[PDB]
Parts: structure tokens; sequence; C-alpha cells
């Protein structure tokens, strides 16, 4: 439903029901902890924004633009160790859209630190798709 | 409910609502990412199966048989670091049914790498129920 979807996000993020808010242009973001993107069906913690700040846009790269600037919500999720593990592997291929998305390789997972979105072809490894390091793949 | 249960699994697994499917005999598994077992009330990511592949059986040890083969969904969950922490501890005893279930000890958690199911009696430790190592308890 409508109010029930936010309560389910609240249980996963461990905040109160009143602290989750859908993204929508013009919505006041101050006073809330978690925002939910209805299109991508992903949730993110948001920083404490100045009172009255309203939402402008939320990209598929998890960049939230608002009336006081912007914030990379995927990058903020990384600092909070809040990750999404995509289906598939480096073997199957995948598309990385955000900074807090993980792709499983063999012994561990990796996030992409470079340009987004990141297309990973089938039969790939981290070494053959950019290498491991700053601006490339980082283990998680 | 019925459609609401899949939405609640989708939030925990970070997939879209339309990418979760109940397990049922004959259900088409292609195009979906997460399967939900109504009996055990557990969810598992599934591999990308060929178009038209249908489900056959799903055991309490998370063994999925389908029209194109079979897969240990519990082992796939381990490779994706998707675990279930059972209630109780080694001291209280428990029953391990899947490869992605964890039992808590005083120093940390462990998964069972051997034959399933695995019964743990009260007052047990990893050392007295098989030891620690390949084919026995593995720390997680
Ligand atoms: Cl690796
Ligand atoms: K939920």
């Amino acid at each position: 439903g409508s109010g029930s979807t936010l309560r389910e996000v609240a249980r996963v993020t461990n905040v109160k029901d009143t602290e989750v808010i859908y993204f929508s242009v013009g919505a006041v973001l101050s006073g809330y902890k978690v925002i939910y993107d209805k299109v991508t069906q992903r949730s993110y913690f948001i920083p404490e924004l100045p009172t009255g700040t309203t939402a402008v846009s939320l990209s598929s790269s998890a960049i939230l633009v608002h009336s006081a600037g912007s914030v990379d919500l995927g990058a903020l999720a990384v600092s909070r160790e809040e990750y999404v593990t995509l289906s598939g592997t480096f073997d199957s291929g995948a598309v990385i859209n955000t900074k807090n998305e993980l792709l499983t390789h063999t012994d561990g997972k990796y996030r992409w630190d470079g340009t987004l979105p990141k297309t990973v072809a089938a039969g790939s490894t981290p070494a053959t798709t950019g290498g491991v390091g700053s601006g490339a793949w980082l283990s998680v």
C-alpha cells in the first residue's frame, strides 16, 4: 500500500514510521531520516538538512538534489556500511548504478568507485573491468 | 497477506516487488531474483535461469530442483553473505537446516559445512559438536 510501504522500510532501517518519507518533488526533507525512491524501490538515510529544504530530484545514481544543494545518498550509504548486493556476479555481468551497490566476485564483494553507471559484461573480473583501487573496484 | 508479503521480502532483499515470487510447483522462475518459501518462511536469491524454467521442488535444506537442473540456495546465499541467525546459542542447542544459518557462540557465529540437518544439543560448543574446519563449523 501507501502507508504500509513506509512501515516496511522503517523496520529494515530501524527508524520510526514517522521518520520515513517517500521521495517527491517539493517534499520537505528536514525532520526525516530515511527517504524511499518509489521508482528504483531503494531506501537511503539522508543527512540532517536545513529546515524547510525541499526535494528537487533523485537520480538512479542515488544523487539527491534539493533546494540547498545535493548529496550522493549512495556515497553516504557507503560511509554507513549500508549496501545493496545485486543479483548475479562478475561472471553473469551486471549494471552498477549507485555507489552502495555490491557485485559478488569469488571470495568477496566489490563496489565501483568510478564513473556511473558501470556496465559489467558477462565473464568479467575486477582486474579486466578497471582494476582494484581508488576510482575503480573496492572490496567490501 | 499475499501481495504484501512479497513486498516485505523485496525490502529486505533490496529487489523490486515484481522480482519476488512465492515457491510453487510449476511456477516460472525466469525473470525473478528472489524466491520465498511459504512453509519455512525463508527467502533466497536464485540464479538467472533460462526463459521458461519452472520450479519442481524446494526442500527444507534450501535445495531447489527446477526443470533445467538444481541448486543449493543455501550455499548460494553463503556466497552472497546472506545469513540467518537462529535463536539461542550453542549452549541452548538448535537445529541447523540450511548452509546459510548461523548459530551464536560466546566468541562469535558459525555456520555448518557438513551434512544437513545438524542437531545441536543443549550445553554444546563447536569443539564438542564436530570441531571447527572444513566440513564442520566455519566461523562467520
Ligand atoms: Cl575476490
Ligand atoms: K519488511
